[PDB]
């Protein structure tokens, strides 16, 4: 029963689940003192992100995240395996401090920020087989600010009325997920890292984009407001809030970037 | 026992010290949203900061930060009791990411912090008595930058050297303390908050005042170099570099300042 808040949040995983307190953890700040050119950072290709609008995809409410799954024919190349996509989601802060993004940037968090969670599908079965495996997870973070209306996003953002409490899971119909990544996806922030949620595990290659995106300021209050850590049921009700963790010390990492300046 | 890195760093620090998990945790990002000027923070007398140049004080390494050792009758007033001088210590990163204070500014780090612990003696009898009571402890910090030599820090950084390893001490002889303080100490943030280390008690009212100092680029690079975290004759030395805590969450919560 990890939380983000109070007596089971962040600074006590690692009692649980002793990943959290070892090294390689995300999330990080990005500045400049850390980064390094490296142009062997070539462009990722995103394969079957175009998923059909006749077929629909499911989204979930675990609790601790809201998820949609996505179809292992999904895939980015570019990596030295293919990484097949598993599912996405995203992490924000609340309605009176709309700053939850889990990377900063030069010390600065964005609104929030979106995950999509891939596994390496030429050596691995299956996203949790893969996570414990070294290079086993890669996941694409996009960077989102406060900005315009983002029809893109509104694609997942409309149902979360119907996956409003824990164990609670809607259906949404397929649309082109690259909709959701932002400009000059060349450009980006690589770097050896965790799952930023229990078990932590530092098996995670990942890929920021340099640029944001923009949702609107009513997108992030609904986001902010629509969901809940709890059953439909419980009698202490949690809003799922203020979902993302502190960035970690750097332990000697450098993070790498495609982008010279 | 508990480090900076590795599998004894932070975030396992609420294993052994489980006021590390719990409330009002420090540090913390000062920024514009969370700031609140209130008219009640009238300046801090420093008393008793002089320190006698007859007198030698304790510098030791513990493998955690350098500590100067500060007599009981150097004092804040202007708080609600007396708070007495216990130690001052330092935090800082390394030469490759020189930017290791604990708190923040607009979610930027300075180069290092000094912070002058102090506890409530009009209550308690000593420090380790009051540091797990209510009202028992308050830091003063100060945020510092990489400018022009500072010959006051020297008076400090200048002994470093003979406290290089855990368990080392030296003798420097006194000065006066306030020399470390930065202009307009009028101008401050103040909060409720926390040890920044274990026990990580929720016990102190911390004073992070407005404007940094500045020490020496050759300085800061001593601070950086001259200490290890382990003893002399370990085969595995470890350097005390990065010995800052990462901010912590603060929400709902205001941090009220001496200014506008
Ligand atoms: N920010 S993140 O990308 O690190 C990230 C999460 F933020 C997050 F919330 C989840 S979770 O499964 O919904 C929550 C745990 O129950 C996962 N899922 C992890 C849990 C273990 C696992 C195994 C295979 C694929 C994904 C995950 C996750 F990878
Ligand atoms: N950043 S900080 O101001 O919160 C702070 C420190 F950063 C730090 F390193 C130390 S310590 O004594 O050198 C190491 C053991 O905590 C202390 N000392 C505290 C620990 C408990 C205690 C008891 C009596 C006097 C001082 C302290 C500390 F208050
Ligand atoms: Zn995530
Ligand atoms: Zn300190």
């Amino acid at each position: 029963k990890w939380t983000y808040f109070g007596p089971d949040g962040e600074n006590s995983w690692s009692k649980k689940y002793p990943s959290c307190g070892g090294l390689l953890q995300s999330p990080i700040d990005l500045h400049s003192d850390i980064l390094q050119y490296d142009a062997s950072l070539t462009p990722l290709e995103f394969q079957g992100y175009n998923l059909s609008a006749n077929k629909q995809f499911l989204l979930t409410n675990n609790g601790h995240s809201v998820k949609l799954n996505l179809p292992s024919d999904m895939h980015i190349q570019g990596l030295q395996s293919r990484y097949s996509a598993t599912q996405l989601h995203l992490h924000w802060g609340n309605p009176n401090d709309p700053h939850g993004s889990e990377h900063t940037v030069s010390g600065q968090h964005f609104a929030a920020e979106l995950h999509i969670v891939h596994y390496n599908s030429d050596l691995y079965p299956d996203a949790s087989t893969a996570s414990n495996k070294s290079e086993g997870l890669a996941v694409l973070a996009v960077l989102i600010e406060m900005g315009s209306f983002n029809p893109s996003y509104d694609k997942i953002f409309s149902h979360l009325q119907h996956v409003k409490y824990k164990g609670q899971e809607a259906f949404v119909p397929g649309f082109n997920i690259e909709e959701l990544l932002p400009e000059r996806t060349a450009e980006y922030y690589r770097y050896r890292g965790s799952l930023t949620t229990p078990p932590c595990n530092p098996t995670v290659l990942w890929t920021v984009f340099r640029n944001p995106v923009q949702i609107s300021q009513e997108q992030l209050l609904a986001l902010e407001t629509a969901l809940y850590c709890t059953h439909m049921d419980d009698p202490s009700p949690r809003e799922m809030i203020n979902n993302f963790r502190q960035v970690q010390k750097f332990d000697e990492r450098l993070v790498y970037t495609s982008f010279s300046q």
